[PDB]
């Protein structure tokens, strides 16, 4: 088996899997002029009819942080030329949106380039998103929120497919995007947060996962196994969840006496539902409430008390 | 607070939220020599009565791999006799174990070590094993299932009651328990065995573990926090899976089509423990049959065949 069709047969898999693309007629690429975002592009032009498409466009985004970034919009227009596709380039400063906001450089690119996502997609009248997120993408995220503190949301990571986004790569490992690219000869930019290792992500990447390696050089696959169980076990509970949850409200306040005898994991994600809040300590907090009866102060005036046979908001202030 | 009433209180409270003891009267120690081993004894022999114990002992196997065994196995005993408590030592040549029976050190050492703690526990009366494992461990441990792949349980690691098994010192930090001997002025064998990353939990735990908390020095507490949650969380699917196991299987069959019509995670969960079997692979094989006709082969002799209305076996 080539580079070409070991990509390509991940893809159409996760297409059988999640269905992609099933309707959506106008697709938008998140391109940045990346590896990634390269192979991404040349996989799904080469599917444009097997996923009955109209039209793919390139939509790239100019941080405006490096040097560089004025040579990478140019790789972008060119690229899209030599493919005679459509391609929107946006510019903005995020450093001063990232000042004038309170913000990391990083976050606030983010919040930037997908705005302009956003825009590019309702304003021109495209169907959907794709990205070039790929496999150890969804492995360094995994283990951020790991490392962060998380239950089963970070530990699943992002989703092959969310509202408007759609990630085609999900199962395609960086290495595996990397020899594609080389066997096809692409051209595309390099990685220059290429050991920033100051950034989390970053250090995952470089100094951590590559240690893990050392233990199980197939952890991506071995990790995608274990995403494919616990996606399904979330949202299993999910679902249960809203039973108790409706099951539950009163408009306004929770009925601690039929919430109290039902399980532990229903209890907190129906308070974590009600109050709107993921921390464990607040959750645990407002879960004392259904045995004791008092009140709890949460943060941004989020103050939770027991009438009795119910566990509601405090309007005060 | 102090490093003793800091570790003190995570011991009362793994028991108050767990019941480690509750109505056990002779505790067997497995005893390494090791600052845990020593912090565990000091604590149970200070909690003895609040537990309500009427005796507390110590179990060590030699395992004649390490050079300074015969010192450290001394040292075992002089530490019995300083406290006066009984000590029961073991002593088997692991390494020809595991030769003559095809098993890495790990394997070798673990299997004897358990099985000379079961014998005395049964031949010498005790009814349950305190083992000296903490917090970093149980982060090791789950950050090695995420390597090798796992599911929940993996990610829970080990629990703090299991079996014949306890762990007072679930909660608690290796630092603090490292303060705690420091503080009151204990004596223990050097862990000669912290080095070798080639062994994987030393890896992580050297490696990795401290990669981690340039990220959140917090990381064992936040890992703590996960874990609850992951329990309950799985006690419910289990939970769920057994009353679906039950309304499904109806002889050596699945009623698929009751089967089908429930969730994936369940219907995971309820072939899983049909099957005997857990890896996702031939779960998912066998799993099809819901929908396509046919049978599986698995493993020696494990083939299911799908009727109309049943998943069977042949
Ligand atoms: N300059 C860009 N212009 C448009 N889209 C981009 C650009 N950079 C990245 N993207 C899109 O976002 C995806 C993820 O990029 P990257 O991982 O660098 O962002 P992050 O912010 O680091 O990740 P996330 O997007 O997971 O936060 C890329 O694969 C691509 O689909
Ligand atoms: N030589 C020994 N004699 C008796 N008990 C021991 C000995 N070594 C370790 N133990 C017990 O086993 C517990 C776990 O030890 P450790 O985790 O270092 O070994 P492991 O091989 O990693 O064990 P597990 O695989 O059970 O974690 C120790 O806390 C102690 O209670
Ligand atoms: N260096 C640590 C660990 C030594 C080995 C402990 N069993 C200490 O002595 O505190």
């Amino acid at each position: 088996m080539n580079p070409e069709s070991r990509v390509i047969r991940k893809v159409l898999a996760l297409q059988n899997d999640e269905k992609i693309f099933s309707g959506e007629r106008r697709v938008l690429i998140a391109f940045s002029g990346g590896v990634d975002s390269v192979v991404l592009t040349d996989v799904l032009l080469k599917l444009k009819n097997y996923f009955s498409l109209k039209e793919v466009a390139l939509a790239h985004f100019n941080h405006m942080l490096r040097e560089s970034a004025e040579r990478d919009e140019e790789f972008c227009k060119e690229f899209a030329k030599e493919r005679n596709m459509k391609i929107f380039v946006g510019k903005e400063d995020v450093r001063a949106f990232a000042k004038e906001n309170r913000m990391s450089l990083e976050e606030a690119g983010r919040f930037l380039r997908y705005k302009f996502l956003k825009e590019i997609l309702e304003s021109e009248g495209f169907d959907c998103i794709a990205t070039a997120h790929h496999l150890n993408d969804l492995l360094e995220t995994s283990l951020l929120f790991f490392t962060r503190g998380t239950g089963l949301d970070g530990l699943i990571g992002f989703l092959p497919k969310e509202e408007v986004i759609r990630r085609p790569l999900y199962y395609v490992k960086r290495s595996e995007i990397e020899e594609y690219a080389k066997f096809k000869g692409l051209r595309w930019v390099e990685d220059e947060t290429n050991y920033e290792v100051s950034i989390p992500r970053n250090r995952i990447r470089h100094r951590v996962i590559p240690e893990l390696k050392r233990i199980n050089e197939n952890l991506e696959d071995t990790f995608l196994k274990m995403v494919k169980v616990l996606r399904a076990e979330r949202e299993f509970l999910e679902e249960e969840a809203q039973k108790l949850y409706k099951e539950v409200k009163k408009g306004n306040c929770l009925d601690v006496k039929k919430l109290k005898e039902k399980p532990l994991a229903l209890q907190r994600r129906v308070i974590r539902k009600f109050i709107g809040e993921k921390d464990y300590e607040k959750v645990e907090l407002v879960r004392s409430l259904l045995e004791k009866g008092g009140e709890v102060n949460l943060g941004k005036g989020k103050v939770l008390k027991r009438k009795e046979r119910w566990l509601c908001f405090s309007p005060e202030v």
